[PDB]
């Protein structure tokens, strides 16, 4: 009976700060959810990043999970021309998150020539079974959340085409969003089709003020931050926060799965010695009490890989209930008692696939008005169905209509 479930989740790792937050972690047994971008293991990434090939061992030896945050936070987009030394040029201006998606294809495609990179340093790494980067990503600055067919999210105002959100004269116009925001959305669409969720965040753990000189300085303390966290329990935090950006429209308020759950997103970096602040000596101690607290508290921690329970033989299913299995989100369409011959599959009749893809698939219960891509093509469900075999979008049409 704990009170809810703390998913600690550290964002633009590896690099050499990473490795001292997971020996506090690991000090207590909690396992965190790293979302790393490969280019810290080149050593273009602008940040203390001599370790990162240790600090990406380290989370894999001791338990935590690795996912996809991309190749390079989406640099590419801040910069005429992508090189060693487009991080630091990025960090000089500012402009992270102006024109920070533009085509969508090849932003989406960051995210896989990052598992070849994690591949090409640790080239065992896909034997761990902590290793997510192929099902699991986070994108740069954006509250976005694609977890089922019925839960997803998009963050309308985490980037813009020309103006930083407090600076005078921003807009956040949600009926018509940036073409940044409308690129970062169909990179989440491009990552469902290819199998991934995405996860965005109930509170972000960073600095009470920006404008500080040494911004990690005023990270928010322990105690101030557990209280954090028991507000956004049960409150649909993700769409409250602020500032604007970080908030994640459309997030359904309420939606089983996140009942009793607290996502918390901060940075490595702010747990550094060094040109933000004492992280190290500052933070550090914070992040440490807040995991005793916590758990005095009743909260307990997990990862990412477990938000959607694992199916399990011999656990109780109520009508309704999600899991993954071999990947793949489910919903249970009858209440039985989980056994090893009946697992979900793309045939089964006690689940149906509940991927947060649009590509028309197996087992599916669609709804009249849901879209599917089939074959290249687009296809409107005139009728709600379960999907099977026989009745593919581009015979079936009394089921299906092509947009055209
Ligand atoms: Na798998
Ligand atoms: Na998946
Ligand atoms: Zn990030």
């Amino acid at each position: 009976a704990p009170k809810g479930t703390i998913y600690l989740t550290f964002d633009d790792g590896p690099i050499n700060a990473s490795i001292d937050v997971i020996n506090v972690l690991n000090e207590q047994g909690v396992k965190g959810t790293f979302y790393f971008n490969a280019w810290h293991l080149d050593g273009i990434g602008d940040e203390n990043e001599d370790r990162a090939l240790e600090a990406l061992k380290l989370a894999l030896d001791t338990g935590h999970v690795v996912a996809n945050h991309s190749y390079a936070h989406m640099v590419h987009n801040c910069v005429d021309e992508f090189g060693p030394t487009s991080g630091a040029e990025c960090n000089a201006t500012g402009d992270h998150q102006i024109n920070a998606y533009q085509d969508p294809v090849y932003d989406a495609s960051t995210f896989a020539d990052n598992l070849v990179v994690f591949e090409r340093y640790l080239p065992n790494i896909n034997s761990y079974p902590n290793y997510f980067g192929e099902e699991l990503a986070r994108l740069p600055y954006t509250n976005g959340w694609r977890i089922t067919k019925d839960f997803k999210a998009d963050g309308l105002c985490a980037t813009s085409d020309d103006l930083k959100p407090w600076e005078p004269g921003y807009v956040c116009d949600l009926d018509n969003p940036s073409n940044s925001v409308k690129a970062s959305i169909e990179v989440q669409n491009i990552l469902a089709n290819k199998g991934y969720q995405t996860h965005g965040w109930d509170v972000d753990w960073s600095p009470e003020n920006w404008g500080i000189p040494m911004p990690a300085n005023s990270l928010t303390e322990a105690e101030a931050f557990l209280g954090y966290v028991d507000a956004a329990l049960n409150s649909c935090a993700p769409t409250t926060i602020n500032p604007i950006n970080s908030k994640a429209h459309g997030f359904p308020c309420g939606t089983p799965l996140h009942a009793d759950k607290v996502v918390v997103l901060t940075h490595e970096f702010l747990y550094e010695d060094g040109k933000r602040g004492m992280g190290a000596t500052q933070n550090l101690p914070k992040l440490a009490k807040f995991l005793r607290i916590a758990k005095e508290a009743g909260y307990v921690f997990d990862t990412i890989d477990n938000y959607t329970p694992v199916w399990q033989v011999g656990n109780a299913y109520a009508a309704g209930d999600y899991v993954t299995h071999s990947g793949t989100v489910y919903k249970a369409v009858t209440a039985h008692i989980a056994q090893q011959d009946w697992a979900p599959s793309s045939t089964s009749s006690l689940w149906t696939n509940a991927d947060p893809a649009t590509n028309w698939t197996l087992n599916v219960s669609y709804e009249a008005g849901d879209v599917v891509t089939y074959q290249g093509l687009r296809y409107l469900v005139n009728v709600p169905h379960v999907s099977q075999a026989d009745w593919t979008p581009n015979t079936q049409n009394t089921l299906f209509t092509a947009l055209r």
